[PDB]
């Protein structure tokens, strides 16, 4: 099977990638970071969401594999001592795959996006004010910091620090949260978290400024002369090679409880 | 077709009930409390909740209506004015119906209840320590004041207030949320709200005291010698029969943005 | 001088108390539980509680000190490792003393306490309606399941489980903060907490129901047929035998952040 | 006595500046925009905080009044129908003043500023981590978007939207709020808003960047090669001409429940 090793850089991962082409060299596996089949992200969660976008457009012919160097990541959630363990096990082939759902984001002036982790709106220079549309209702006008649209796996990264809740991944949904909204005899927005199922569609929808910065996962881009963000639940999905079992909710623990 | 109408009581809802059933009387429909097919509340989501709990043992055999006569709820959203052209299309029959999704209450010491709202834990006399078992996993040893496990359509009830997410009711889940949690050097709990798939399980363990105030919707009662608490999204469902659109988002933006 | 000694009641609580009163027999100082002017709470937070309630009524002639048998306390804040250097310092006198407010709760039907956390009113029976007066303009009508007024000291306590600010215990204030607050077209709340300076009063008067369950520190009784609950910060004060340096921010950092 | 008039620039307040121009010129008043004794804000508090920087090396010898064309400000807090009387009492002098506290902010490469409402701290390019120094002694360490420092009459602004307590401004305080910080394995903030009083000194330290969007009231300017950003309640305060009695909390009432 056709095979690539992604590395955050530094000495750890860097070795630990060299050994791991290595053992890959003693079975039937060919190096190549074109057309790969498995995708191998050594680092961190970062290197990983790198690695889903550096390889976005081959989605379905692609099990992404994460291994943290560093502390334990909600996608790189094996350990340097499992990767000769996992070596043998994918070459084999013949292990399972979990899916995990994506959000589609799209822009007007059209480009689309896809996030792993969440796509967010945020003020350029000046104040934010944004028309939120449920399925074409006008559903609140947003004044405030910005706006997070978050997958189920991104629920524990920058939705989680905004107070949204925590969803598990075998959940087809996105959520929407606030940053630092306004609320007064002006201005009225919900408060709480959103989630929306499958065919959905969220607005935003300019004001006054035009001109925003928009993230998708860890790139942030200014985008002038937008008229509209759309945000639902993509079709395509994230497959992951299935190693054992590491539950998400023990994962969850794991991070944020003890470990 | 057999058909009941509960009332909240008042001079307003007892006469639109008396309305309707002679409005009825003007077609092949019967009344009767017993074994309905049709059941309608004229009040509030109070009035409703307690009309489902009236018939939480056929519900695979009833469609539910809900009329307001004060302020829009969410379950009783239909307008007294629309009373008349209610009658007319109920009893037709071939109106469409909408499920939403319920929560199973098991009380171990067995008991088992359904929620359309949501199920709450509290402490009865003194502190409140449970430890929460997420598939048999330990996840977090909770102590405060109470936990609250949320069904999606009541997730905008008393999970709005704790800070819960707002899900869609075709999204079937279940939500926990917190009741002022301690966190310090002691305890550690995650904080933010829950949100699980079918089939998964969340159990609340007793530390010390076995006794607490268990609520399932408006019900609270105190029980003694309990030794665990079981929540998970229910096989059964609650049928509204659809009179027209009136989307869940439009809903809430009337009820907490304005109207 | 007078002194006395409070134990939790434990093993190592109440041989630290019987070492701590043998070290004292070497000095001129006397054991008395009746008019003591320096009160040592061995234990935790809760047994220094009950030290500060046992002698309420004295305070302005005792000096308290606590000592914490557990984990750090935020009243009870030295080791059992520095008790003999308690002993020898307290016994010369000549120590400085700290002051921290006080809040004043008086409940018609008149009863008045004094709470060194914080004092809360909660639903008894059923759902909790009260008008909110701030120095007699009506500020609010709040629903849900409770409301809490907490001193500087008691904001690390249940006041930071509601999202309660952290106040520096030389403002001498009080904070208001919610719990479950109900929000739609029926009901408004501020949400936010509320810090009020000295002389202000915030008066809690029911709607229908006049049974609350009334808390004033660790005591908790259900009240029957009240009027009104008046809070204001006290112009008495807790005195405070000041050994060392151990500042505020760095107890809560100590026990919230690392230790 | 000299004044000036400063107008938001719409028509309704550039023609009641023009009217109470008229109205002063029955008077012994001097028009004087170099060194006024009163300074007249007319449109919202955005144009009072415009003001109050205008004149911000002149405030121990100026009284300001915010009058408020469209809704009700916090500063801006009397209505255009009062004007013609606001003229006649600011004419004959002898009116009370009252006094708000402001926040001194120190910026190290010295350069220091004044806010009346608050000032932030956030990202500029990429990730956002401060060490977090209160007298000295570190507290924690930060990752997240940014933190706000905030008066007692900013509490109803940015701060009220990021979870912050509203304090009545007589309290001598300043208050820190977080914006979306992370909290994992690796990061540990301390959540809560804290509050310190007069004489406290909280530092923000850089740990990788040195360049960061640092606010004060509306200004906003990128500031490079930062070493500190210290904090502290200013010994300068403003004062208001009082024209009636319009308590804090009627005004926190009249803004945010109902009017
Ligand atoms: N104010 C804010 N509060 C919270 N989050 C914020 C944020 N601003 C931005 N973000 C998030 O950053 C992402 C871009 O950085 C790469 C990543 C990531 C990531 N993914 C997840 C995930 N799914 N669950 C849990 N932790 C995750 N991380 C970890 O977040 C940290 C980096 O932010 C590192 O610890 C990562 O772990 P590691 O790389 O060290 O292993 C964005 O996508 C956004 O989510
Ligand atoms: N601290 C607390 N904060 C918030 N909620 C709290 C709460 N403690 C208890 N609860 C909720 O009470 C329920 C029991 O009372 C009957 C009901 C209901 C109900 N259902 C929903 C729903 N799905 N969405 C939105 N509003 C709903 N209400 C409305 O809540 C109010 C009554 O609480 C009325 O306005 C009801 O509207 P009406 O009857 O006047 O039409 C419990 O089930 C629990 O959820
Ligand atoms: N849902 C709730 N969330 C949070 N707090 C809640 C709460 N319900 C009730 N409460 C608080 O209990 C108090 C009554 O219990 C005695 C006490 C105390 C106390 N004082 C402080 C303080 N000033 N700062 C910080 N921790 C403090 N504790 C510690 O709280 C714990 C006990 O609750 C123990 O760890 C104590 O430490 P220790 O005894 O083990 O040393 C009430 O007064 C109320 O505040
Ligand atoms: N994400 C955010 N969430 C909340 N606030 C945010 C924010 N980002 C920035 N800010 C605040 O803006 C300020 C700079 O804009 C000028 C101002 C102001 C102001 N002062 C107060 C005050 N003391 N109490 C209550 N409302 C106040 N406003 C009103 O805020 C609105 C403008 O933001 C207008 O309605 C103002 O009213 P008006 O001008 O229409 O009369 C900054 O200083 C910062 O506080």
């Amino acid at each position: 099977m056709k095979y690539m090793i992604t590395s955050k850089g530094d000495e750890k991962s860097d070795l630990l990638r060299l050994n791991m082409i290595a053992g890959f060299g003693e079975y039937d596996m060919e190096y190549d970071d074109v057309e790969p089949e498995i995708v191998i992200s050594i680092g961190g969660d970062g290197t990983f969401l790198s690695a889903f976008h550096q390889y976005e457009e081959r989605l379905d012919e692609i099990a992404f594999i994460g291994i943290h160097t560093g502390h334990l990541g909600f996608y790189a959630d094996w350990r340097p001592a499992e990767a000769d363990k996992l070596v043998k096990l994918l070459a084999k082939g013949e292990y399972q795959k979990v899916s995990y759902p994506l959000l589609k984001t799209t822009v007007k002036y059209e480009a689309t996006y896809l996030a792993l982790n969440e796509s967010t709106v945020k003020s350029s220079g000046g104040p934010f004010v944004v028309d939120v549309v449920i399925n074409d209702i006008h559903f609140e006008r947003f004044r405030g910091d910005g706006l997070c649209m978050s997958t189920p796996s991104g629920t524990t990264a920058y939705n989680k620090s905004l107070g949204g809740a925590l969803m598990h991944p075998s959940i087809e949904a996105m959520q929407l949260t606030e940053m630092a909204s306004i609320n007064n005899r002006v201005y009225r927005t919900i408060g709480s978290p959103l989630v929306f199922p499958k065919h959905h569609v969220v607005s935003l929808q300019p004001v006054n400024d035009k001109d925003f910065q928009i993230s998708v996962d860890h790139l942030s881009i200014l985008h002038r002369d937008v008229q509209e963000i759309r945000y639902e639940v993509s079709a395509k999905k994230i497959h992951f090679a299935r190693f054992r079992s590491f539950p998400f909710w023990r994962r969850v623990h794991d991070s944020f409880i003890e470990d």
